[PDB]
């Protein structure tokens, strides 16, 4: 058997998730073994202050819990979960995030809407044919994210709060005959207006090819298949692929401003989104137009393809970058079961810091750094090195303050050993810390000394991150001094 995994995503309408198992070849690829999305509607349970309410974390903990139990069902263990910038509140996305964490285990992850582009563009990828030139609009029900790119991955991204909720809400439909053409109209007027300053980074060019993700634009590709006659998207598989110009999106449009509110949910294809999918076309047709787009092809991969596709590479790229030795390490902490993702992460953030102190005049014996790596990669337990490497490898990765000296087998290391351990625990599990999400994300930007202290920088960190960081760099601080985190 191989290594399987999952990733879920919680955007302002829906939650995704998705487990797959890498493919043999260290290539970066995976076989998907099943999908699941939850219509969370987190959008819908935001206050007048903009924060999520108790029905929405109620929600929320559904779908994780859900998402969990599949995972665990099909062997994945430990769930990434990233969120949009939205979903999860303007001030409390902390405590909301601290609390599903308690409730359920997994912890949604706060990104923002660059890089929730930057992913969804390598789902995307994962899912069409993407040529030199690529724009591709993500229409959530919070954010737009414009993206663009050549065959591997996103070269710029800009995010506009232009979701399709959001415009629903700022243009609340009346009751007259032409309401709908109305919210339409002042809806693209609202796409124009936050759009003009950038649209020409992401317009057309001779060759280029515009692309449409997620669940706004997939129900356009049905319903206007199903316009040409066709039947629903259950036959041909989904709307994967299918393509569509600016008129035949038009074209629907004028038909959904037409009706009502009701009738909407009765167009073919929209029979799902009837509440928000007159606001939603809008935006597509005004920014496509306002980029010169004439025809798009729609995607049905997104941005937990993305997210399995960044953390299979962050996994192989390290594990090239390894030696033999430490590779050996590697296989055998996955024989044992561990999240080589959350292995990896950890291993280079220890290795960081550890290079960092080098530089800084902290000496330390030349097997160190070999030593801190294959703890990093064993911490969470539950070949080529000398039984005293083994030793102290062991006792880096399962340090604790309370030991008992007297008790028989006790393992008492040479003071100079007892003092290795304890400093490489110490950079440890700050690293550990520093992916106590299991993002992925965390980089250490500069560690330099504060007195008789020490000040470190890190970048792609969460609140949950930064608050372990506080609980397990008590070690640090003692063998260190003092350490302070920033940014
Ligand atoms: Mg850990």
């Amino acid at each position: 058997s191989h290594m399987r995994v999952a990733v879920a995503d919680v955007g302002t309408n829906s939650s995704h998730l998705l487990i797959a198992e890498a493919l043999p070849g260290d290539a970066g690829g995976f076989r998907v073994i099943d999908t699941l999305k939850d219509r969370t509607r987190l959008g819908e349970c935001l206050d007048t202050r903009g924060e999520l309410t108790p029905e929405g974390e109620e929600r929320l903990a559904s779908a994780l819990t859900r998402f969990r139990e599949l995972a665990a069902s099909a062997g994945a263990g430990d769930v990434r979960v990233y969120a949009t910038s939205a979903l999860r509140e303007a001030p409390n996305g902390a405590e909301v995030a601290e609390r599903v964490r308690q409730r359920t285990g997994l912890y949604p992850a706060v990104i923002s809407g660059v890089r929730a582009g930057e992913l969804t563009y390598l789902g995307v990828r994962e899912a069409v044919e993407l040529g030199p030139d690529n724009v591709l609009l993500d229409l959530g029900g919070g954010s737009l994210e414009f993206v663009r790119g050549a065959e591997e991955r996103a070269a710029d991204v800009l995010s506009l709060p232009l979701g399709a909720i959001r415009m629903t809400r700022a243009f609340p439909e009346g009751d007259g005959k032409n309401a709908g053409r109305d919210v339409a109209d002042a809806v693209a007027r609202q796409v124009r207006e936050l759009l003009r300053p950038h649209a020409g980074r992401f317009a057309a060019r001779p060759g280029t090819q515009f692309f449409l993700s997620s669940g706004t634009a997939e129900a356009a590709a049905d319903a206007i298949a199903q316009r040409r006659g066709g039947r629903p998207a259950e036959a041909a598989g989904g709307v994967n692929g299918e393509r569509f110009t600016l008129t035949e999106l038009a074209d629907l449009l004028a038909h959904v401003a037409r009706l009502r509110p009701a009738q909407r949910a009765r167009v073919p294809g929209l029979e799902r989104r009837g509440d928000t999918i007159l606001a939603a076309l809008s935006v597509l047709h005004a920014a496509l137009d306002a980029l010169g787009a004439r025809e798009v092809t729609v995607s049905e991969g997104a941005l937990r393809e993305g997210m399995l596709i960044e953390e299979l590479a962050q996994v192989q790229t390290f594990s090239l970058a390894l030696s033999t030795r430490q590779r050996s390490v590697l296989a055998t902490a996955g024989r044992f079961g561990v999240n080589l993702s959350h292995a990896g992460q950890v291993a280079e953030l220890s290795r960081e810091l550890f290079d960092r102190l080098l530089a800084a005049g902290e000496t330390f014996p030349p097997p160190a750094r070999s030593l801190l790596t294959a703890a990093a990669v064993l911490h969470e337990a539950g070949r080529g090195f000398g039984p005293q490497d083994i030793e102290l490898i062991a006792q880096i990765a399962r340090y604790h303050r309370k030991s008992k000296p007297s008790h028989p087998d006790y393992v008492a290391l040479a003071p100079a050993d007892r003092a290795l351990v304890a400093r490489l625990a110490g950079i440890l599990r700050v690293a550990d810390g520093l992916d106590r999400a299991h993002t992925g994300l965390a980089r250490v930007d500069d560690l330099r000394r504060q007195g008789q202290g020490w000040q470190l920088r890190v970048s792609g960190v969460t609140p949950l991150d930064l608050a372990g960081v506080g609980e397990k760099g008590d070690l640090w601080a003692r063998e260190f001094g003092p350490l302070s985190v920033q940014n």
